[PDB]
């Protein structure tokens, strides 16, 4: 009833601003819906070399890739065709803050998604604007409902040089497009997003994301 | 030098709060040295709000705040170059709005370009509903970090039954031009209303007083 | 790096002393435990504060990161500050404006773990979930273990199960010190947790609880 | 007639425990409730030398001396000759979290303070362990009622050696013993704390704060 076929592609059109500077990033990729799989090729069009982590902004570029079994509502795939679309608040503990939002609507095999991407405060000598990050940690996202509407929260972590960690908290509010799409109970999606390359100045980038939704133990 | 007793002020702002975006104008007057400026606001777009026109006006300019002459006036001495401002709202519930605001002068006008975003606000909440009557009076705290003039301010909004709603402020300022002098510690007390509307605020008149000082007992 | 001296069935002593809200309170816990399962169970028994005018369940994470399973691949920094042993201090920030701290000392002897357990409360409405004993349960949820600031440190976005199916956001943030010289810091990894009131009477004077944690990488290899 | 004298003395004494480390600290002072100024003496009776930073304690060592005008009701003057308590956490931007407690009683002339603070989650290398603070900048209390409690939030700011500031947030509820206590409407209370005299390693200290309510601006 979904037209969500086990092999999708995917379009984004990112545009933002982080601490006063501009970019516009485009992504093409394919995703596996049911296997909770996707990776995209990103390029900034605009706005490049970024003055600050490409990073931050990776987790704003779906939760239809995300493996849910059967004992879970798989909110996401049953708000398409019509579609859905998030927003999310980035809080990292040195004061920067982020907002995204994305729209996404399916067309055929693809997705498309409409990005955006604002993110404020961030101090000159943090890791955001020296780009000291390495990576997301993998990470665990909780996903209830508040007010009616589908919310996500996650304990992330940027990996840093010296192995050090530099912590986020985000919460990510979901919202099928159609009226009366049946909100899930209370579960967990498991996350792990990695660049898989990147050009000297992340003027190109590939990514990789894979997510598994479970209910925790003892049934994960 | 820059900055003379009556100037004027024009603005534009962008925004988008929970996916609805809007545009308003803002043409205003306002006496720098006294620290109290006014508008007249229109929404040119997204009218009539969806949300609470409150969230909005604390983004509709330090520039206009009475500095006594024993405290570093960064904004003034930003000018004619200017200044620019980064803005976090953090509401109790979970609202997040972001904004900026980059603001130049020509002649006797500051023009102000601002973004402001918001999202995550519930939908049965303060904003979302307009039950906001008010900003109560509140207090900034002006402090330099990572050579950032930032300020933080705990605010809170009046509702209908008269309740509260609670906000964080962080702005960070910066001048355009190099080597503007960062203050040291000092507080702004702020006063911001909305004078007049119409019933659906696609027209309003904003005013704001505030006042620089340095806190019990030199105040 | 040395024998831990941690049989794989151990036994738990506890006694937590708190204040929630102004009122005083006593727990004391009898528990026994698979350390290498990552299981543990307790008795408890409130000695004086009872019957608790707040919900028993924000204690309960109060009632030892020694039970968890940790893969070898991960190293187990609490197994390893045995037999001397680790102290924690942790703080919970509730959605609301409550806010707790804790603190545990834990030592061992023979083949008991002792638990002194402190645990102090502030500034929770009159009208919410835990002064109105509105909460069902902790969901299960995730700790995210790194190294901060040299001390290994646990953050947990948690959430309480509330009558009429809402829930109630908690964030916890918890320290955890080897007291012995040597013991390796662990790499950045996760920890699922499950806690559970098996059983309890009306007014939560005798309650039983039960806890599972799992340690892993997260994916793909978890 | 009044509960209220206009010179009144303070005994407190606090029991704390801040990352493990435990003390006990006795305090001698006295006041003016109209003036809204009171000093008091300490002494470190248990676990001195203190082995962090002394200025984080200074709040928790009354509302009764703060100066309030006509038209702002005076909660704290009201709660007497019962009293009142308060309860507190300070929530540093390190990580550090204190919870405080306050139980005020009066007998004859005299402020009976039993005072509790606990503190977990200070870093060894923060400015609060390696007590790197010099002093508590001037704040404002923003003055509300929620849920029926009078509360208190702050905004505020360690002065650190370096001229850089620790920031940490403040939220206390006041709750007067006897029923019947009118709340006061929304009122802001502007303070400053300062240490005037200590010995090298803080076992003794003189500590003054003043203190004043207000409707904010235009008026004062
Ligand atoms: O993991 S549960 O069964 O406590």
């Amino acid at each position: 009833m979904s037209a969500i076929k086990p092999d999708m592609k995917i379009n984004l059109r990112m545009e933002g601003n982080v601490n006063g500077h501009h970019f516009v990033i485009d992504g093409d990729g394919t995703g596996k819906p049911f296997e909770g799989k996707q990776s995209m090729d990103l390029e900034v069009k605009e706005g490049g070399p970024l003055p600050f982590a490409f990073d931050i902004l990776t987790t704003a570029f779906n939760r239809v890739f995300a493996e849910y079994p059967d004992h879970i509502q798989d909110y996401f795939k049953q708000s398409f065709p019509k579609g859905y679309s998030w927003e999310r608040s980035l809080t990292f503990e040195d004061g920067g803050i982020c907002i995204a939002r994305n729209d996404i609507t399916m067309e055929g095999d693809t997705f498309y998604n409409k990005v955006r991407f604002h993110g404020v405060n961030f101090p000159a000598n943090g890791p955001v604007m020296q780009k000291k990050t390495l990576k997301w940690e993998p990470s665990t996202e909780k996903m209830y409902v508040r007010d009616g509407v589908l919310t996500g929260d996650i304990t992330m972590a940027l990996l840093l040089e010296g192995n050090a960690h530099y912590r986020c908290d985000s919460r990510t509010t979901y919202k099928a497009k159609e009226k009366g799409v049946k909100l899930p109970g209370y579960h967990l999606v498991d996350h792990c997003i990695e660049i898989l390359s990147h050009d000297k100045d992340y003027n190109k980038v590939k990514l990789y994301e894979h997510a598994v939704a479970h209910s925790g133990l003892p049934d994960n």
